[PDB]
């Protein structure tokens, strides 16, 4: 599912991510933005071997199972299939645990390089919420 910009602000705050560990909605739309430009079924392959997985680019490395990722956890206790559904419920209650782990969102390289420190409400400006 490719989601509008209101359509995915409006399903993270159903899900409870909006103030999620102090990050705004805002946040979380940008991240998803330049990680899947809202794209559930976005992966991407990275060079150690690991996949991305999802609106949020979840790593196999750590938070899923793909049973192709030699040496890898699986935080989430989920297939990384389950990040590519159209209900995001499975990557938002990741996104929980990954944001909690220590680094808040600076877990996400795309949030720390893109959306960081900039006007991120910009990303939920004009939609119902
Ligand atoms: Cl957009
Ligand atoms: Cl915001
Ligand atoms: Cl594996
Ligand atoms: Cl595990
Ligand atoms: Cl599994
Ligand atoms: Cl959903
Ligand atoms: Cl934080
Ligand atoms: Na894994």
């Amino acid at each position: 599912k490719v989601f509008g910009r209101c359509e995915l602000a409006a399903a993270m705050k159903r899900h409870g991510l909006d103030n999620y560990r102090g990050y705004s909605l805002g946040n979380w739309v940008c991240a998803a933005k330049f990680e899947s430009n809202f794209n559930t079924q976005a992966t991407n392959r990275n060079t150690d071997g690991s996949t991305d997985y999802g609106i949020l680019q979840i790593n196999s490395r750590w938070w899923c199972n793909d049973g192709r990722t030699p040496g890898s956890r699986n935080l989430c206790n989920i297939p990384c299939s389950a990040l590519l559904s159209s209900d995001i419920t499975a990557s938002v209650n990741c996104a929980k645990k990954i944001v909690s782990d220590g680094n808040g969102m600076n877990a996400w390289v795309a949030w720390r390089n893109r959306c960081k420190g900039t006007d991120v409400q910009a990303w939920i400006r004009g939609c119902r919420l």
